[PDB]
């Protein structure tokens, strides 16, 4: 409901009003709630508005940068607990960061030390870092399907002892082909990781 | 203080984000906001860049460090004043994905009471002018790390994005700014003075 | 710790002398509510509980001093992150005899956040000295925060008139009538202050 | 003449310039050094200028508030170690804070958990806080002598097992009368406390 107001504030360059509206939502729904009720709907509307030609790239950039900033702040508010890290990123060629940041946030909320790398990490580099840090897991967020299609069979299999793949670009069959565990629900990710 | 840069980078490369945050706050408290960016954030960023280019670290390690430093700068940006009145749009040229210079410029402006709107990097020029016109922006500021994206632009391309257009970063120089129709500025402090 | 509990947590941290813990809780609040929000939803409620606990006799002045000093330091830190812009300043202080500084610092902070060069002088400034500084710096306004009403009672009618081209008075110690008596504009909401400029 | 420059910046309301000069001093002399070479000489010049009538109370206030803020930041950079605290304040009626903050800083630099309360604490309330926190010591800074003269004999005696009094307002006889240990040198404070 609040999404229209927030987007209108952003598109008129009223940063203070956007942040105030976002804080109101955060106070009302709480951290998880504001992400499902406000952040994600606005992100989606920005996407759709762009594709319809109602807004241009500058406006989309402004809105996306604002939402990233808000999500980064929630990520840091969940804080960084001890223990072997989980590396969170996106496949090579994937620049959509929000899904990855959400996954890191839901993990940290459950006491999992999710290290958000940013998007678009080469698989050998990722595997090397996981090995060196003794990471328990790698979590990948895929918005587009093409970057997954470009990977060879089994490519995600041994990035770390456990590898999870989600996002709208992914499905069970493609996860199976790549050797990743497929997950749709962020709230359950920590439990899936703690389980064998 | 002499050791904060080494300490911060080592903390990052071992995935000690809590340690890295504490060291960065120490730098912030010692040097102040502008100072920590000059004396800590930028030297560490540069070292990360050079280590990558020498092949000493991979992209995952660089990403870890870079993402953390971006987050810190964004946080300072949001703590600055955002005053009302005609904004200044801050971004990078099309094809330029290095964003930290643009964020720094937005930060220095906000610290001086200029309503700098950071768009993120890599904004098409027709879209930038549309938003500048629609918001009645007084200026556009572009940060260029690489020179190639500027060379790809036609003469006069930046000329009337807004009433004033500023170009800086290591990718830019006075001649290229003149060719593109932008004002060249080398020092971030001088940017705010120019307005 | 739920946001609803950060106030209790922060006060408990202070009352046991755990400054490191208090700072962590305050940063959590800052990240959750944002800069203005943490002041309204954490700093001010804690200060009020401290005040009420003192009046009930549960804590003394030393505990209040510890909490006030800590919260002042946090607000000062936010003030210095806002950046100080150029242009004719707004001088921010409290009336003579008024040693409560938080209201004044809050006013300076809200102004700086909106790009107004609010110069915080500290509290308790003699009126002739204040007027002299305003004219020398060409200050566009003076802002006074009054927590208690007694320091305003001590001032003669019209005392705040033309300290500067605009003079604003607020805080729990002030009301529109005392403001009218003293020759100041009354403002109740810190947000309205920036708009008035 | 960083000190001259800093004071001139403050008296003209150039807070950004004053902060930059202070950071320069901090970077050159370091934490202890900037206090000796910059903070204290400026405070004394402010004092002298006021007494000569060259500046008013508003200017003094502005400079004092700025220096307090800088010293609070150094206090927080020193950190707060664990263990039973030392409470640092000033006598009732004493509103001068810098001396007390300096004492807290020298203690924290030596790993002593010096809790700065702010100035002007009633003695019963101070004793109650020391008791409740199990404080090992109380440290008082006195600039003026009158606030000490107003106190009854033995008033400071058992605020904690160790009670130290210093500052220009204090001396050995008055410390003896009040039941405090008199100390002149900040550097020596933590050593006095350990022995
Ligand atoms: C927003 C959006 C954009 C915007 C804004 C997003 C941004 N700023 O990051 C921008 C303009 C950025 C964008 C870019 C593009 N996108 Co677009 N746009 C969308 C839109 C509307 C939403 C996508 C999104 O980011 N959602 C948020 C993400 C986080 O949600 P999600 O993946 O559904 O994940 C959910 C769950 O799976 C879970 N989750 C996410 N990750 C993970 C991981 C794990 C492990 C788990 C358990 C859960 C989980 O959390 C999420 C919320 O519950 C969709 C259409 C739609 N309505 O869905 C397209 C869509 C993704 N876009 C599309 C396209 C084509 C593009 C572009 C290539 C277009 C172009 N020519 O530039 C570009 C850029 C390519 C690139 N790499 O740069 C297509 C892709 C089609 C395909 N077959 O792959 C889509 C699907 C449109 C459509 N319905 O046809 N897009
Ligand atoms: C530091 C650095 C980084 C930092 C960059 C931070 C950033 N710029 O966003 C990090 C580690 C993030 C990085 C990442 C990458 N970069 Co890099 N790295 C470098 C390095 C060492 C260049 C220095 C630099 O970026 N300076 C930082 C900026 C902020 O400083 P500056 O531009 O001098 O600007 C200063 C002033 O001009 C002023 N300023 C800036 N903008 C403006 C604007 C105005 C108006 C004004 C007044 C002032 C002003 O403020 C700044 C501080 O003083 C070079 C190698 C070299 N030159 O020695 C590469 C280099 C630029 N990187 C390169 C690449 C390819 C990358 C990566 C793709 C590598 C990777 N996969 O890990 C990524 C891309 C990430 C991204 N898309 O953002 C290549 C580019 C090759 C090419 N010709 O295309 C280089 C040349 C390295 C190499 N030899 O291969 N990089
Ligand atoms: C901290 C404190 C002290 C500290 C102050 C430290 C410091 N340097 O800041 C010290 C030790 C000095 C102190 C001493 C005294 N104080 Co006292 N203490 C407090 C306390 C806990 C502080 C309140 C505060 O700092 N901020 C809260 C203020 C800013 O909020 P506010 O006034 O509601 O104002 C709001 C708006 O009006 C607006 N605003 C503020 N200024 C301005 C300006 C403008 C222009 C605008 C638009 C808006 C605006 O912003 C605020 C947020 O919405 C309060 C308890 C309380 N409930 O406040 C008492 C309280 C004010 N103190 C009280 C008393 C009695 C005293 C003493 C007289 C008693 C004594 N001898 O100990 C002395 C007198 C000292 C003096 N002459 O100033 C009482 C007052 C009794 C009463 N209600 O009338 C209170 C209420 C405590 C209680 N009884 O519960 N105190
Ligand atoms: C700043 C200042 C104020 C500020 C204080 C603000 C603040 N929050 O800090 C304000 C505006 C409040 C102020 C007001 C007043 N003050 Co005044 N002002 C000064 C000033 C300029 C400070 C200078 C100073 O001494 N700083 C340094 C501190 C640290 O003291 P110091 O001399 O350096 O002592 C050193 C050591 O003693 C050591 N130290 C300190 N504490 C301790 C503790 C221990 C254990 C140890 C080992 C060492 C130690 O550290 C210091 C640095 O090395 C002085 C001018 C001056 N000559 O210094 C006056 C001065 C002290 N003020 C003075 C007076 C009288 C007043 C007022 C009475 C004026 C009035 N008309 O109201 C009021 C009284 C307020 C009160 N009730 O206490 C007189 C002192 C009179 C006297 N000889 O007794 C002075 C000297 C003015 C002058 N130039 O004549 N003042």
């Amino acid at each position: 409901d609040l999404g229209t107001g927030l987007l209108e504030a952003l598109l008129r360059g009223d940063l203070a009003g956007a942040e105030a509206l976002f804080r109101r939502g955060l106070r009302f729904w709480g951290p998880e709630g504001v992400l499902e009720h406000l952040l994600l709907p606005v992100l989606r509307e920005v996407g759709e508005a762009w594709a319809r030609g109602e807004i241009g790239v500058a406006e989309e950039h402004l809105a996306s940068t604002f939402l990233r900033a808000r999500l980064q702040e929630l990520l840091d508010l969940a804080g960084f607990p001890p223990g072997p890290p989980v590396l969170v990123t996106t496949p090579p060629g994937e620049r959509h960061e929000i899904g990855a940041m959400l996954a890191a946030y839901h993990l940290r909320r459950k006491g999992v030390p999710a290290l958000y790398l940013g998007p678009d990490t080469p698989l050998p580099d990722l595997r090397a870092l996981a090995r060196r840090l003794g990471a328990g897991a790698v979590v990948l967020s895929a918005v587009l399907s093409e970057p997954l299609r470009a990977l060879p069979d089994g490519a995600l299999k041994d990035l770390a002892p456990r590898v999870f793949l989600g996002g709208q670009g992914a499905g069970p069959e493609e996860a199976r082909r790549l050797g990743a565990e497929y997950m749709e629900d962020l709230k359950g990710l920590a439990e899936a990781l703690w389980l064998p």
